[PDB]
């Protein structure tokens, strides 16, 4: 009766990698089939396209300004700065949707990358503890798992072929060290959770929520199984990465950029294979009709498009994420260009499951269960907020809006003119031209109709005005 | 049957000015009598002791970080910075307690100083439009009055003897220009609201909320009726301002500081008189038992105590505010030392009125209606948050905690060691000594047990750590 919830989301998988989207030269047969059984939001975005900010929005239904999860949740070495110096973490006292489902009588499981805690001293052994001025990895202590009674997760760790996990059984100092591609290992654990063979993964009498947060197709690109690379045998990153806005002649940081596109596509194929294993097991078990399945990613990846290596930019390749909802017998398959945003996920899931009344007032996103279900009545957004927040600078950085036609981005520094970037996504679908100059009137309307209303709705203090050097005098 | 709500609050009146407190040498007979009939919260504070931040907390029950009302709501001149550059204003889409009460079927009236909107161009004529690089005054348009269907109010305007107001009947370009001390004029309007002769002010069949927001004893100090000054004939500012921590030889901005203490006491006395007039009319009309009456202020005023002229500091004279609830037949008179905070006002009032189920999840303050009613069982706070937020610097500035014994304040700047100020308020009642250096372990305990939990509760990203100069390179 009470519905189950299965959430699968890989990391850094742009919507363009979905084969049925007719964009990237990719091979995702399992997700293609899933899409034709699902209600697909084809215009969904990650408003702050960065892992930790997105997970903040997923767990809280709030935008970054009020949830405080405004960057990476890392911890500085002495003389440096990191997320911990600005409260960037999911707080123990925060009531997430996973807390609420737990109190509704659910068994709750989380598999994979958590990426929401700041590491604490003494820091655990880890190749990234420290790395580039910061400590990055730690377990999640049991009192910080927000209702997930089954745990099989880590903080941040990118060695895809040798992942490490903490579980109900592990103490902090002895995690499970795995020799297996992490998506496959995570699919294996998901299968066992779904089967619940010994009865100790979850309660037989309760509904369940399982989250599987895969790391690939996130970098690095040298930890991909040969099996999945073999799917693109004979092709190269050049022959595969054909998007017109790719800048091959830009200089990229070692290990990143369009020359790794073949590896990216192979990881996408690999994740598609493992997603298929999980869904096939769900259906083999007879759980298809009682389980709402949702697939998305935390942000996209530019892979050289417009000269950007990965994410954390306003471009379509970083903002656009998959978003699909499958529930055969209760959701009719469809596609919709709803301007969906990351804080809408939480309340929309609650709406779909019949739990609208449990959405607290603190949620800033919108319940679009009606639109997903093909039912009239939602107010359709005219824009999606874009944001980049520099550490400690909530009143500065980049803000922008994405409408059904334009992407506008504004950068704000102290004592400098505002920089404007404007794309006509209709005439310029690959966002290769900035038309901000001599579009003052259109930009003014976008600011007045879209950006300011989002900023006021979220409490964000950023405003599109210059400020003199004296404003920083005080601090 | 549904209770009325009368809120009266003057500006910049520290708790120490109440005669029954046995602190300042003040004459407040009407407030002394009101106190003997009320539930009095003797330790209430304004956590961000500045006008517009307090009003933000009053209307939203949220702390400043999440409500965004983090400074003065003024508008900069070209080349300057103001509140408007950082969203510092009540947003039209924000649902306040006044919006909620309106939907419950109340008549809602606001008299006096609003001080919650940024001025818009073209800027109305006003002595402070501009003043010191910013525009300060404007009306409040009908769609921004948040359920207050009777309006008699202004934005920011300190000419206490010639105030200006907008009402339902006034366009932006012709306000009402008054020649009368603002608290007296506002008491006049409030009495007319309560009488409601011929039904012009409110619906006789609805409960009402009336807010009277007075400006005195806020500066300036040369706009006081001579009548009120005459009460202190034979005294001087020197003879009245005897607090041991007053620093007479500090350098003060022209028109501020301890030499204006007589004027300050005279305004307090004047406001007490006018408060008495409003309460007497309410009781004469037989509304006493159906009306919850609340008196507070938005912040205190140091008046030279510890060398500070006015507010926006952690000292007791700036943080401590009056706070009294009268409702004869429902609230037994009492005195309580609860560590009450400004975001608690809204939910506590809803609690007292039987409206606790209407408090939204966004409210961060706590409903202490039981404590105010003398009923045991509330979780008593162990501290009150202090905050100073520089314009555009939500991660920096001063933060602190006030407990039943200590006040700790920490100031955080980019590429600087933290500065620590600690007062033992028990042994150093006037906070004249900073004992921070000899109490490193106590400070660690206060940060861990009090400050960090408040910061996490409020979402405030400020943390007590040094950050290097490089942190600002991304946005300078
Ligand atoms: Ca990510
Ligand atoms: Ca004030």
């Amino acid at each position: 009766k009470k519905p189950n919830l299965l959430i699968v989301f890989p990391d850094e998988m742009r919507a363009h990698t979905l084969g049925f989207m007719n964009q990237d030269r990719s091979y995702t047969p399992n997700l293609n089939k899933f899409a034709k059984e699902s209600a697909v939001l084809k215009q969904a975005v990650s408003n702050f396209p960065l892992a930790t900010p997105f997970r903040g929005m997923l767990m809280t239904g709030q935008y970054p300004y009020r949830n405080g999860i405004q960057g990476n949740s890392h911890t500085a070495m002495p003389g440096n700065f990191g997320g911990k110096d600005f409260g960037i973490e999911l707080k123990k006292s925060t009531r997430t949707w996973s807390d609420i489902l737990k109190d509704q009588g659910y068994s709750m499981g989380y598999i994979g990358k958590w990426h929401l805690d700041t590491p604490e001293a003494p820091f655990i052994p880890s190749y990234n503890n420290p790395m580039e001025g910061r400590y990055w990895n730690d377990w999640t202590a049991p009192d910080r798992r927000h209702g997930f009674d089954f745990w099989y997760a880590y903080g941040t760790y990118d060695k895809h072929l040798t992942p490490i996990y903490w579980t109900n059984e592990t103490p902090r100092d002895q995690p499970i060290k795995v020799n297996q591609w992490s998506p496959e290992h995570e699919a294996d654990i998901a299968i066992k959770y779904l089967r619940n063979e010994n009865g100790h993964y979850r309660d037989r009498d309760k509904p369940f929520t399982l989250v599987v947060s895969m790391n690939p197709p996130h970098s690095p690109y040298d930890q991909v199984p040969q099996k999945y690379l073999d799917k693109f045998d004979g092709e190269t990153s050049r022959s595969l990465n054909t998007r017109p806005n790719v800048q091959w002649d830009q200089e990229y940081l070692e290990g990143y950029g369009p020359e790794y596109f073949k590896e990216y596509m192979a990881m996408v194929h690999g994740v598609d294979d493992q997603f298929g294993r999980i869904i096939d097991e769900l259906d083999r078990l007879g759980l298809t009709e009682d389980t709402l399945v949702v697939f998305f990613s935390d942000h996209g990846c530019c892979m050289g498009s417009n000269g950007k290596p990965t994410k954390n930019v306003h471009y379509e390749e970083a903002m656009r994420i998959p978003m699909m909802f499958r529930w055969p017998g209760k959701l009719t398959p469809r596609q919709d260009d709803l301007l969906f945003s990351a804080p809408d996920i939480y309340p929309t899931l609650f709406g779909l499951m019949g739990l609208e009344e449990l959405i607290p007032d603190t949620v800033e996103g919108t319940n679009f269960a009606k639109t997903v279900s093909g039912i009239e009545g939602d107010t359709r957004p005219t824009s999606q907020l874009y944001t980049f927040m520099p550490y400690g600078g909530q009143s500065y950085g980049r803000r922008g809006v994405r409408t059904d036609r334009y992407t506008l981005m504004i950068d704000r520094k102290i004592a400098k003119p505002l920089t404007f970037v404007l794309h006509d996504n209709q005439n310029d679908p690959y966002q290769m031209t900035n038309i901000a100059n001599d579009n003052q009137e259109l930009i003014a309307q976008l600011i007045e109709k879209e950006l300011i209303p989002w900023l006021e709705l979220t409490g964000d203090p950023w405003r599109p005005t210059e400020v003199p050097a004296s404003v920083a005098k005080a601090y």
